[PDB]
């Protein structure tokens, strides 16, 4: 989905985890002695930043091999043997990275987080990022399990631009190279992620207008009840070839936008910035 | 353990994998059309030819990642998901080969076969080598899941003797050059792991003498009731740091290979080249 090359955004940061994971692994002989490298890397942030995303990327530039398991899906009989087979595989495998996301979740669980401990106890090799949306809730004892915190905030005012220009790949449309500009400019506050759902929808206008219309104008595509060819009929009656769908179009995404209030809670992230000061 | 450079023995079969295995992953665009790569490769042959170390072996020089799992680890609650976790992750990694120990064993199980199958259903990326001590036994089904059938047999009337240069690495002793050669002579018609017992044996004669002996010579070691210093007397009361370990030797060795009787019958193997004659 993303690639290392335009993960940019994210100001000191792209920039840590080439130092903090990328440069120990790219060649990590200068770790002799007392020159321990990494051992955990906590990635915390407001949600929806793709957090995930971006542990997988810094993994594939770090030429290791990835492995990611969600805390959630673990939580949710025998799971306690994932998580050994897991660090098991990563172990027997090069460098590795293994992404724990929602870490924050840890604390029918207890065996979990007593297993993960023990697994990332002691651990060259071997890195583990775990991600959390609400860091304070992290145990005292796993938060001491991670020891170079990263942040990772809300995308950059220019960030979104690329994003809007993802979630429509394959998916046809007119925007221009402006006009996502446009849409990024228009989602001052927007999560990375918040975005994706808004471009959901903005794709669907297209056929969810071919449904609710009247009148079908020729070339045949929807329109207005008066105009050159207006025919008052339905999309049930145009042909399986004679259907042009409207063309998208930033009014779709602005309509989005509008109606796709972002998730972010300006006070809720004002409380993550309690965190970096407490352990940044 | 083992590295490709010397995994040479088997005649026909450390060929076969480079073809078969790093072949197409060392550049796979040769696999463009009709011309599909291998799905599948089972590893059959008698027990204890380290077919677990060969498929790493060929892993690794294919520079792929390695995922193995043991059969008979699995089918011995919910394991059902292991399988899908473990090719899961060599899915979302790169080149991976899958090594599934003892398919024969697939054969409160009848749901793991499935499940396989199922993973296995369908799969470039992702090599699965399978291997087998009893082929026959191996399910009509899962038998035609793997293609390209590579026979493995008992080691090399000069294989053997790296491996008794193995299984000593750490341990000192007095072998020379020779004296391996004479131990892999001395064990024709051994198997690879046949050997490592052995060797286990063998080793622990320096000590296993100290313990059982009535008399020590000076230098102190142990030696016979009639000797030049042949003291009465116990081991226990030798000083912590004036106890010179009997020296590792041949005679050591052959003594074990003695009272080691190989384990691989001559009719069995024989069954075995049927399988070869039939699927090979």
């Amino acid at each position: 989905n993303v690639k290392w090359e335009d993960v940019a955004g994210l100001e000191g940061a792209k920039e840590a985890l080439k130092e903090a994971v990328i440069l120990p692994v790219k060649f990590p002989h200068l770790f002799k002695g007392n020159r321990k490298p990494t051992s955990g890397i906590l990635l915390y942030g407001p949600p929806g930043t793709g957090k995930s995303y971006l542990a997988k990327a810094v993994a594939t530039e770090a030429n290791s091999t990835f492995f990611s398991v969600s805390s959630s899906d673990l939580v949710s009989g025998e799971s306690e043997k994932l998580v050994k087979q897991l660090f098991a595989m990563a172990r027997e495998n090069k460098p590795s990275i293994i992404f724990i996301d929602e870490v924050d979740a840890l604390t029918a669980s207890r065996r979990i987080k007593t297993e993960l401990l023990v697994q990332m106890n002691g651990v060259q090799g071997v890195l583990v990022l775990g991600a959390t949306n609400i860091p304070w809730q992290l145990d005292s004892a796993i938060r001491r399990r991670f020891e170079r915190r990263i942040y990772i905030p809300l995308p950059d005012l220019a960030a979104r631009t690329t994003m809007f220009e993802i979630n429509v790949g394959d998916t046809p449309c007119v925007l221009t190279k402006e006009d996502y500009r446009t849409l990024g400019a228009m989602t001052e506050g927007y999560s990375g992620s918040d975005i994706a759902v808004v471009v959901k929808d903005a794709l669907m206008q297209p056929i969810r207008k071919i449904q609710s219309a009247t009148h079908f104008k020729d070339v045949l595509t929807p329109c207005s009840p008066g105009d050159d060819g207006a025919i008052e009929m339905s999309w049930t009656d145009i042909e399986a070839d004679e259907l042009k769908e409207p063309d998208l179009t930033i009014k779709d995404f602005l309509k989005a936008i509008k109606s796709t209030r972002p998730t972010v809670n300006e006070d809720d992230l004002l409380k993550q910035e309690q965190f970096t000061r407490d352990f940044g």
